[PDB]
């Protein structure tokens, strides 16, 4: 099935899923000098106090950090979100190396990775219901690159030995995603897609400006995991981002 490798990654997705090549896929570049300030954006606000994470596992392409979603409690409103987008999980994309790993690009820089916070519209009921609507996700988008530790960000790093391979979780409660966040809220956004198979239209996306620091350290860790299952070959977990797709006309809206 699909992977990242060369024989079953982003170049061959449109086979099976032949919405890859679709009118408004993601990830995209940002082109800073494209971008226009938007004055009928709303101010962003990410409420995410009362928040529960759950477990954190290991998909064979990620690892997901999961939140009980049953409720109104971590949620993302405003900017050009109309309604309420609870938090259902996170996950990072990352590179073998610090000069690639993430999905979105500025000018074309790549960053060392990027986190993605996803969230479903509640007007939709349910997670499953959003992503069959055009508004149906919102996933606000985080760039990392390599510097100082981020201490928010050191829960997950020492959880990831006990996730090593593909199916593998562990209870991971009481993880406060408030800790993941850069100073500042300026962002970009467009309408895209989510950037894994089934790559469904569902998605508004919001991209922080500001990216957060990580030591060398902590993203050694994320290239310790394994894409395989327990007792197979190994294969690191790297490089598990899709690259920059066709803005095709699409517009990407500054907030600042
Ligand atoms: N980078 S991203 O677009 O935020 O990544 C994803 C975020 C959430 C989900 C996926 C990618 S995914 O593997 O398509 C997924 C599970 C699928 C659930 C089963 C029905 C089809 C819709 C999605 C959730
Ligand atoms: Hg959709
Ligand atoms: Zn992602």
């Amino acid at each position: 099935h699909w992977g990242y490798g060369k024989h079953n990654g982003p170049e061959h997705w449109h086979k099976d899923f032949p919405i890859a090549k679709g009118e408004r896929q993601s990830p995209v570049d940002i082109d800073t000098h494209t971008a226009k300030y938007d004055p009928s954006l709303k101010p962003l606000s990410v409420s995410y106090d009362q928040a529960t994470s759950l477990r954190i596992l290991n998909n064979g392409h990620a690892f997901n950090v999961e939140f009980d979603d049953s409720q109104d409690k971590a949620v993302l409103k405003g900017g050009p979100l109309d309604g309420t987008y609870r938090l259902i999980q996170f996950h990072f994309h990352w590179g073998s190396l610090d000069g690639q790993g993430s999905e979105h690009t500025v000018d074309k820089k790549k960053y060392a990775a990027e986190l993605h916070l996803v969230h479903w519209n509640t007007k939709y009921g349910d997670f499953g219901k959003a992503v069959q609507q055009p508004d149906g996700l919102a996933v606000l988008g985080i760039f990392l690159k390599v510097g100082s530790a981020k201490p928010g960000l050191q829960k997950v790093v020492d959880v990831l030995d006990s996730i090593k391979t593909k199916g593998k979780s562990a209870d991971f409660t009481n993880f406060d995603p408030r800790g993941l966040l850069p100073e500042s809220l300026d962002y970009w956004t467009y309408p895209g897609s989510l950037t894994t198979p089934p790559l469904l239209e569902c998605v508004t996306w919001i991209v922080l400006k500001e990216p957060i620091s990580v030591s060398s350290e902590q993203v050694l860790k994320f290239r310790k995991l394994n894409f395989n299952g327990e007792g197979e070959p190994e294969e690191l977990m790297v490089d598990n981002w899709r690259p920059a797709q066709p803005l095709k006309n699409r517009q990407i809206k500054a907030s600042f």
